[PDB]
């Protein structure tokens, strides 16, 4: 035990009036609740911005994504206006590396504007500070939703993808974004020959462990019935799956935007080319903890189901398709990262700086590091061949 937090008391109250809550609802509350959220007001973590992401590991990573943006823009017929959208830019490191490294491509750089989709006002402020040129001392970061980069590239912040202008060809970047979206969890009961949903209820049992607990819905919930067509047909008892419905909805918005106005999305994340049975994890001060251990104090994440993203896009039966996933290591090698590593290394004379650069390269591409756990998938037009996906597989059962 420990004594009951105010956020736990509040979540218990929801279960008393509304019944046990879906894991989707729980993840939204735990992250984004105004008063007790993790993503909204955590404050003062260990080290400087929480965790090791790929942009912060190497400039190599952002330069390669930059090359992908330019090559894809070329493959689209070099449109005079191109939007670049990023989902959850973090501190803005990725965007900064892209905008730095793609300045040399004059024709490309003259066509771009940037749109960052960001819900957190804290991250918004950090991104603005990281990306913008400022002419005034007093900056209120909330009335500043449009800005200019020091190279004069326009950057606009919006809360949701829906708010991004339509009818312009668009690149979409989602880097470690889908792993932080809510999921639902379902499990099959042979005792009721059907799927149940896994819910979070209050835990007042005589020797429970925490103040919340996982329960199985009595029958199928309305969500179970609504998504039955996405679940396995194989009813094995206790078989459990995670479904990233929030992410599937975003995948459809991107696919449909691309069908209408052209474009391409690059989704990079840790995950699998199959249904993910169990992956929801809670990390607090760099230690794995239980999900229901003081909720709101720990960062929740999931491993991404790339397969269901792919099938969902394909099921739209429009001009869009999804190709991949391919491993991050293979993707980046195919983009020319080894050549760039050597070029950057030759300009450096330090050896200490070169050793650091090579380790960052190894962290990105080695199979024991991020090389295989991290994967890349593209949502794009059927008729424009994607860049960096030559090793993508063919999925016969899903192409008629
Ligand atoms: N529903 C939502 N709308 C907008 N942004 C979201 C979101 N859910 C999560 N995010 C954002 O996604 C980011 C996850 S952290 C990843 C940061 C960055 N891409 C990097 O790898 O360095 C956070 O900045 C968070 O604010």
């Amino acid at each position: 035990k420990y004594p009951i937090t105010d956020f736990e008391k509040y979540l218990q109250d929801i279960t008393k009036v509304r019944g046990p809550m879906s894991i989707d609802t729980f993840i939204k509350e735990v992250l984004t609740n105004p008063k007790y959220g993790y993503y909204m007001n955590k404050d003062v973590f260990g080290k400087g911005g929480d965790f090791i992401t790929a942009p912060e590991v190497s400039q190599l990573f952002g330069e390669m994504i930059g090359i992908w943006c330019v090559a894809t823009w070329e493959a689209m017929g070099k449109p005079k206006k191109l939007q670049i959208v990023e989902m959850g830019p973090g501190r803005g490191t990725l965007m900064k590396d892209i905008l730095r490294s793609t300045k040399v491509f004059k024709e490309f750089y003259d066509s771009i504007s940037v749109h960052l989709v960001e819900a957190s006002p804290a991250n918004k402020k950090t991104q603005k500070q990281n990306l913008l040129y400022f002419k005034d001392k007093a900056i209120n970061f909330d009335h500043k939703t449009i800005g200019e980069t020091p190279n004069g590239i326009k950057v606009t912040w919006v809360g949701k993808l829906e708010e991004v202008p339509t009818d312009i060809p668009t690149l979409f970047l989602a880097q470690e974004f889908f792993d932080a979206l809510p999921i639902h969890v379902f499990r099959f009961s042979r005792e009721k020959n059907d799927w149940c949903e896994v819910l979070v209820d209050e835990d007042i049992t005589e020797h429970g462990e925490y103040y919340l607990r996982f329960v199985q819905s009595k029958g199928p919930t309305l969500m179970t019935t609504a998504v039955k067509h996405l679940l396995p047909e194989f009813g094995l008892d206790g078989y459990q799956v995670e479904l990233g419905l929030a992410g599937l909805a975003i995948s459809q918005q991107i696919a449909n935007r691309i069908d209408k106005s052209g474009g391409a999305a690059l989704i990079i994340d840790y995950g699998y080319d199959k249904i993910v049975k169990s992956s929801l994890q809670a990390i607090r001060d760099h230690e794995f903890v239980d999900i229901l251990d003081k909720p709101g104090t720990a960062d929740l994440s999931v491993w991404v189901d790339f397969q269901t993203i792919r099938k969902t896009v394909k099921l739209l039966k429009n001009k869009s398709t999804a190709i991949g996933p391919v491993d991050q290591g293979i993707f980046l090698k195919e983009m020319g990262i080894e050549h760039r590593l050597a070029q950057i290394g030759r300009k450096l004379d330090s050896n200490e700086k070169f050793e650091e650069l090579v380790m960052g390269y190894k962290k990105l591409v080695d199979p024991k590091e991020m090389g295989t756990n991290y994967k890349v998938i593209t949502i794009c037009d059927k008729n424009i061949t994607p860049i960096g996906f030559s090793t993508s597989k063919t999925y016969d059962d899903e192409d008629l």
